[PDB]
């Protein structure tokens, strides 16, 4: 499993340094995607900071409520596979579709790049570089039960959960919540 | 007690939308107040997000340990205060001096370089949506708190921080993160 990733060294060069989430142009990222990306084996990239994998991390909102799961988590992330296009950027945005439909059964409406998600709190974020969407559309269901528990919650409950919400859950709560 | 603020708009347009730290030049920064900043009444900032209070920030480190302070009572990591309209005759000026004094009252520490590392922003509560911090770590020698009736203090090594940054919250938990990436 080749997977996309950019160099730390290239990502810090074009975004700056910073420790949470950052908006960034859409058409910018992709861009940098692009000149930078590259694809490397799973399995040596996992441990390995000198590299970043690149996490399309996508919050479902179905009205005024948003999807969390338990394995509770904010976000529907996946790598980008080496086969899902002929360049990064568009390995990007098919892995972006297929990471949600993966996990989830959703109509989705509109898919809205939201920023970069950058933290260094723990072995596995330090290793990864997340692109946050917000995606609006209608739930059905999840796709495998035995993986994953799943609630639909209001705004207004957010500010709740998002007290038992670690790492990129936690900042894209604060980012939703500061949005609406 | 006047401090110094400056209108959300014109932060935003400046930096952007962030939120946690993002590093930024200092120049750039000092160069921001002066064109922008101005004082307002504390007590009248508390209750707007039109604006955000500027509240230079610093960690302390004393060789390779780092100052936590505590007063339930989370451990913290950073002195911060307003700077107000009385420790200079403009935003930058007043910055600088309101940034040692902010210190000084608090602490009593002989500092070789305050190396700014940033800015703070996050909107995680009441208090934290109306503040812009101004992130620095001040390298020197530390001796005590002012008020040892308000504040416990503990020297702790760097390999030690991450197991703080665990129990701690706010700018604290930020700040730890953006030390420990540092190093």
């Amino acid at each position: 499993e080749r997977i996309l990733v950019v160099k730390t060294e290239d990502f810090l060069k074009e975004f700056g340094e910073f420790e949470g989430f950052m908006r960034v142009n859409f058409e910018d990222f992709l861009n940098f995607l692009d000149q930078y990306g590259f694809f490397r084996e799973r399995d040596e990239a996992e441990y390995d900071e000198t590299t970043k994998q690149v996490i399309p991390y996508v919050v479902i909102m179905d009205g005024d409520r948003v999807l969390i799961t338990k394995r509770y988590s904010l976000g529907i992330g996946g790598h980008v596979r080496e086969g899902d296009g002929a360049t990064p950027r568009e390995a990007f945005l098919k892995g972006l579709e297929r990471e949600v439909n993966e996990e989830v059964d959703v109509s989705l409406r509109e898919l809205e790049f939201l920023g970069l998600i950058n933290s260094s709190t723990t072995e596995v974020s330090r290793v990864h570089l997340g692109a946050l969407f917000l995606g609006r559309g209608k739930f059905f269901s999840v796709k495998e039960k035995d993986l994953f528990e799943w609630e639909l919650i209001k705004l207004e409950e957010l500010e709740k959960f998002s007290g038992v919400m670690e790492g990129w859950s936690k900042i894209s709560a604060a980012v939703l919540l500061n949005l609406f």
